[PDB]
């Protein structure tokens, strides 16, 4: 019964937010708690996502001064995975010690409140197709819909992300995608299609755009303060669309063509230990690839551009030999994580997608730079956009009747 | 309390519209009524805005073969307006009937279902700096804010539209403006200055974004069908923003400067007289051009592009002597009518703001072509976004105590 | 499969090749075509 | 060295005339001309 109008996001417009940021570095400041460079005891030794990050939040000033970005994780030496937590800090070039005066040269010790103290890693970074049968099927070969197909609108293309459901209302099915499917501010895009638009091929119609979301401030997303600047995001990129009446919905499957069967959702602890995430091995089939493996590296990575903005990303993924982890529209695609033993696989992220969203790095001398990829966390997103997943046949009939 | 997702209108879902529309052409061509081509009494000669628009909507295949658009007006010959009422077609060429075959050529009058009969009027047609005190006065000298101030955004410009107050809720003051400041699918655009943002020179926060309309189906806008075309469009563009808590309010005039005092505002409807709407003469104060003025001609322009889509506008104004009447970077001002005798003038419409918003039309032989613009009618917006204006400084105060 | 019959056959050339289940009835081609005189052949579909 | 008008005679020419002679446009599928003479 609404009008014709948009309606703007409302979780933006507090000041209570900024003066506590204000006051929480103010009372920090007045607690320096100077401490000599003695013996540090190894009971105060981080073991979590929160100690790293609150420390590289109290001295954000000296590491910022002369660096490209930071993030957390753990020590890399001679191109191998260390076990030894620390704090990674990026360079355009690395040199030897005798050409570095002493402001420039980084200590290989850094210290917070509470005696908490941790390593200093540096590390040398940039910030700037395939034929076989599953890339037929999934591109109007075959005779279902699931995760992997190709949907569209006017003018892009993109990959189904999921197959979900809403938590109030009438309790409606649909899938989830990225938004950039749905850019209506300068000409109207907000019907899909698979898999082909009217005035492109033939295809058939399926639903309409309703929700999606962008930016997100920091504070509601992790919780804690990060960061000193006053204008601070986080990039979550999503978008809903549920299915329409007419739709015939006996040609879709809850299967992950290529993976198999999968369990529910692993949300990401901040309190757990360091090496449940760092270190694992992910998979992921995508449109314009098909199936791919890779390795996580590193977690809660930050930039600043300049016109005084900080942006966060949440998941560094680099793939295994030598192998592009992805290409460009597979965006929109799911993060698995591989069984290891017995139990079933479980996602735990989506690769995000942009123009800056990927670039090199160097680890040894004898080969060139590596490609990597960023990618978002799915509960917090999932809780954002209060939806659900599906992830069996009995109970998408079930909520199919229940709606 | 929301998070942070945007919402989308929820009035272009239902199908019974379709289905009215469907039903409605196949009446309307059952009850074809044939009628010999002989006298035709004057009795039942169209006088009003929708005789000649139900008239344009019948006969929609015939007119559209050969033709780039059409309106509805008065007839125009050598170069000056009858009083005869008429349906102009715009061509790009005009010539000689000798040259033209029997099929090509367009009859002289037209007739509709119930007898109502109409002319018809050949036009040809295109779809293809100033230095004084008051435009100085207008970007930063002045010791207020009102009515052709100049606003801006982290990349874009623009012209403040007009005070407003919201009809619902706490009844909220703010002023309407247009939407292009507010392009926030890509990069955060959502925070209003006056006269620059912060990265390019000083100014002073004014508020933030709250709503945006762009597209409206026709059947809601216009209350009737107009179109055989199952996707149609109307452009209505908008954007309502609230003052800030923080805000100076004392330092906000009523006044238009370089006309004075203004009246309410004034509803267009569909079964007055013609005369009360077409060749009156208007004016306007802008940013970049200062005062101007100018005629109106014509209304309901429409418009087919190469994907199947039509789109319609509201108000064709045509300037004066010669002289254009807005340049690029007024979009957003007021279209107001001049005082005859007496009363005070009062607002009609609004600068749209495009980039197919301006062309060329030719009605002598001795000089060039002459340039056109486009506007927006003003109730119709004001009934869709819930608002009201506000004209005096009494009534100003009045409702700043009472929110 | 890729590799040449021994039917004749009318060749239709398409931008892409779609399953049957989204396809409405008007857009489907037939397997057989006839013309004057009773004379009949087939139809084939190739991508180019 | 070796390196837009109007009036009521060029719309003639163009074609708000009844009659072809010297002066007038000519065309074909790409570009277009002026008719030289009668022979
Ligand atoms: N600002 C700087 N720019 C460039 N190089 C720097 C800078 N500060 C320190 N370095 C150099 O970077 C190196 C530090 O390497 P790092 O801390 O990664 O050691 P590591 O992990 O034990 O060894 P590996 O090189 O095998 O990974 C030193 O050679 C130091 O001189
Ligand atoms: N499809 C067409 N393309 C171009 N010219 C056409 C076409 N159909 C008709 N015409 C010509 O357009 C003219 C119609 O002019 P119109 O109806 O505007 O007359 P008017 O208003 O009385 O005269 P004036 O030319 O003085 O405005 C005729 O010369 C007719 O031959
Ligand atoms: N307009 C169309 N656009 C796209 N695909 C179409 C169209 N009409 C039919 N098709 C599909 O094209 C296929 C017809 O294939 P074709 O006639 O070449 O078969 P075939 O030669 O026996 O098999 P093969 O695929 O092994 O060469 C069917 O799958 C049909 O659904
Ligand atoms: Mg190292
Ligand atoms: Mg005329």
């Amino acid at each position: 019964n609404s009008a014709a109008y948009f309606l703007w996001p409302t979780s933006n417009l507090q000041h209570c937010a900024a003066e506590g940021r204000a006051n929480y570095f103010g009372n920090l400041q007045k607690g320096l708690l100077p401490r000599h460079p003695g013996r540090l005891p190894k009971g105060q030794q981080a073991n979590s996502l929160l100690d790293l990050m609150t420390i590289r939040a109290f001295h954000s000033k000296i590491l910022r001064r002369f660096s490209l970005g930071t993030a957390v994780g753990f020590r890399i030496r001679k191109g191998d995975l260390t076990d030894i937590p620390a704090i990674l800090v990026f360079v355009a070039r690395k040199v030897h010690k005798k050409w570095l005066n002493p402001a420039q040269c980084l200590p290989a010790i850094l210290e917070g409140p509470g005696g908490v103290w941790c390593d200093v890693d540096v590390v040398e970074f940039s910030y700037y197709q395939m034929f076989s049968e599953l890339v037929d099927k999934l591109c109007g070969s075959d005779e279902c819909i699931g995760s992997g197909s190709q949907v569209a609108s006017h003018e892009t293309f993109g990959t189904l992300g999921a197959i979900v459901k809403r938590r109030t209302g009438n309790k409606q099915v649909g899938f989830l995608t990225n938004h950039h499917v749905a850019v209506d501010l300068d000409y109207p895009n907000q019907k899909m299609f698979h898999p082909l638009p009217p005035n492109l091929g033939p295809g058939v119609y399926l639903g309409a755009v309703e929700r999606a979301t962008s930016f997100i401030t920091d504070d509601v997303w992790y919780g804690i303060y990060a960061g000193t600047n006053p204008e601070t995001f986080v990039r979550a990129d999503g978008a809903f669309i549920p299915f329409a009446d007419d739709f015939d919905i006996s040609t879709v499957t809850t299967v992950v063509r290529g993976v198999g069967d999968i369990g529910d959702v692993k949300v990401i602890d901040l309190q757990c230990p360091l090496n449940s995430l760092i270190g694992r091995q992910v998979c992921k089939v995508g449109r314009s690839s098909g199936h791919t493996t890779g390795t996580v590296m590193a977690y809660a990575l930050e930039y600043n551009d300049e016109k005084g903005i900080c942006f966060f990303t949440d998941i560094l993924v680099v793939g295994e030999n030598r192998q592009t982890f992805d290409l460009e529209g597979d965006s929109g695609s799911l993060i698995i994580l591989t069984s290891q033993d017995g139990e079933k696989p479980r996602p735990i992220g989506i690769i995000w997608g942009g123009t800056a969203n990927r670039g090199r790095l160097k680890l040894t001398s004898d080969h060139g730079p590596e490609n990597w990829t960023s990618g978002v966390d799915l509960g917090r997103l999932l809780d954002r956009l209060e939806l659900d997943i599906i992830i069996t046949n009995e109970s998408l009939q079930d909520a199919v009747q229940q709606q």
